[PDB]
């Protein structure tokens, strides 16, 4: 049966799915602010993950005001960063909506679909294959691009 | 060809799809306040609804702080109510959660899934039948149960 589940991440930290996410499942996380004047990340301002069971990180979602990128990547739990994926225009990316942001990633099974709000920003063709079991949020209160707590929400069970 | 489409809809206004919502699909309204202490319906204190291309009313999710109940309803542009599902304890269906909530609804076809945060609230059996081409938030700014400005957010194709 289709399902939904809820979770709140402060900023810097992540939370175990009660039901993972597969192929044809959906995620958004949301914000409740939308910092685009922040300072400049160390280099990222936010970044938002979809981990595997054994801590690879399916999806590294980053964002660089400073460097004004949106960084998509994949990494084991004690191999190196892969290929990054690069989408410049940071602002553009949010653009229509103050206040508040979304970040959708549609499971494809061989792709993360990735959307900012209305627009899709890539068809992430992943490098690490995996049910997602877990999510994070990392950021600190000084230069996110996002409100401190953020929300996620999971529909599962789909296919 | 999934999409993310976004909606905020002030208490008491119709907003129109830019993409149907139709089999498979699913719609959730995001409030950014829970006020259970609100005064008493007249008899609905909010109401969610989907209406068809007609006008008629697909899904009428109807919540009543006073009479502790949240009714399902269908009908018709110039027809009457049709039969109430109802489900008792309001407060309830939003246990856990403050300050917000959230109502999704999935459409399967022949019945709308309807669940209130994480809780599957009702298997909605279809009295009437079609895509759903707009939808409305009706309230009060002094009796409803959720904040002034409700997000609707759509995610379409995903059949
Ligand atoms: C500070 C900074 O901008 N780091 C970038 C930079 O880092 C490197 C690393 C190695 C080399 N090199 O051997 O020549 C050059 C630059 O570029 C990297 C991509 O080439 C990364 O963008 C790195 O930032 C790191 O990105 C990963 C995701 O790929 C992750 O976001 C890390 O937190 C981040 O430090
Ligand atoms: C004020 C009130 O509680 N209205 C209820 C009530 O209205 C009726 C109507 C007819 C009869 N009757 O012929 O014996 C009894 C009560 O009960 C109705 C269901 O029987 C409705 O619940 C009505 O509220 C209306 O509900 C519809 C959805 O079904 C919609 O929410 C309307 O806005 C609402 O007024």
């Amino acid at each position: 049966m289709q399902g939904v589940n809820i979770y709140n991440i402060s900023a810097g930290t992540s939370v175990d799915l009660a039901a993972p996410v597969t192929t044809g499942d959906i995620v958004t996380f949301f914000s409740s602010a939308l910092n685009l004047n922040a300072g400049a990340g160390n280099p990222n301002n936010t970044t938002l993950n979809l981990f595997a069971e054994n801590g690879a990180y399916l999806l590294h979602i980053a964002f660089r005001l400073q460097a004004n990128v949106i960084i998509f990547n994949s990494r084991q739990p004690d191999g190196p960063w892969l290929v990054e994926q690069r989408v410049s225009d940071v602002a553009n990316q949010f653009a229509g909506i103050d206040g508040k942001a979304m970040v959708t990633v549609f499971d494809h099974g061989d792709k993360y679909q990735v959307v900012i709000n209305e627009k899709t920003v890539i068809q992430y063709t992943k490098q690490i294959s995996g049910l997602t079991s877990s999510l994070s949020y990392n950021a600190t209160e000084e230069t996110s691009i996002f409100s401190t707590v953020v929300e996620a929400v999971t529909y599962t069970g789909l296919a």
